């Protein structure tokens, strides 16, 4: 359907191994969006084309206020293009670097936004597995929007013990993540951060994390509950939504 001569490319939005994303405007519509630009070259080099049109599939058939709309796609000779919803306020990552850490009410809000988002996906039997801040865009409202689905069905920091060890994994993975994310939001760095892959593997495996003093009790409560070694003991997104520190602090 869409070609490249339908668009006016604008300021670049991002880098990344496979190419760039650019702000762009749909010529006949004046519509604003992001163009992710990827090569038929580099795709088949670091072989992933499977995962691609999977992401294409998944982020397509999906609809939710906290999932980045994917509108479409197209390739030429040299490359493949992704027509994305554009998210004004950039990444949760950058806001973090900027603020170095978020307050409880912010954290909690995101968590909800995130929970529900995750909820919709689980409802449609989709697991994301890679919900890192880098992957979390912000809408005009400032609302969590979840990009990327390359690994929807590398750094370990966000992976749970099952995945890391090589074992059987179901949708509970995302609850581990939500826990990590949650910890990161509040503390500024993730609970299992190491200087090497190897240390991280162990730290994660032994679920070794600690809290700085300023972490309110209820926070600890929720993260601990989410960061259980055993998938089974992990809350339900429901309970997560219904947690008393969530609902006491979630502005949304
Ligand atoms: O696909 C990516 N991929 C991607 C590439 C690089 C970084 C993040 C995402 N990004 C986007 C998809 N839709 N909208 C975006 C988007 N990227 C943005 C970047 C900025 C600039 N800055 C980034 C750091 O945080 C502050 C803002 C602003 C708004 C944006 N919307």
């Amino acid at each position: 359907q869409w070609a490249l001569e339908d668009f006016e490319i604008g300021r670049p939005l991002g880098k990344g191994k496979f190419g760039n994303v650019y702000l762009a405007r749909e010529k006949q519509s004046k519509f604003i969006l992001a163009l992710k630009v990827l090569f038929k070259a580099q795709l088949e080099k670091a072989g992933v084309e499977h995962q691609l049109r999977r992401e294409v599939e998944i982020q397509s058939h999906l609809r939710h206020p906290n999932i980045l709309r994917l509108y479409g796609y197209f390739h030429d000779a040299t490359r493949v293009y992704l027509i994305l919803e554009y998210a004004p306020l950039g990444t949760v990552y950058r806001e973090l670097q900027k603020l170095s850490k978020f307050d409880e009410q912010r954290t909690a809000t995101y968590i909800t936004e995130l929970a529900n988002a995750l909820s919709y996906c689980h409802s449609k039997r989709v697991i994301h597995r890679d919900i890192k801040p880098e992957n979390l865009l912000l809408g005009s409202a400032g609302e969590l929007k979840i990009a990327d689905f390359g690994w929807s069905v590398g750094t370990l920091d966000y992976l749970p013990p099952e995945m890391i060890e090589g074992r059987m994994h179901d949708e509970k993975v995302d609850l581990w993540s939500l826990g990590v994310l949650c910890y990161e939001f509040l503390v500024g760095k993730p609970p299992f951060e190491a200087n090497t892959y190897q240390e991280t593997y162990k730290r994660i495996s032994r679920v070794e994390f600690t809290f700085p003093d300023f972490v309110t009790e209820g926070a600890r409560d929720l993260i601990s509950r989410l960061l259980k070694h055993n998938p089974s003991q992990r809350p339900m997104l429901r309970e997560v939504l219904e947690h008393p520190w969530i609902t006491a602090n979630s502005s949304k």
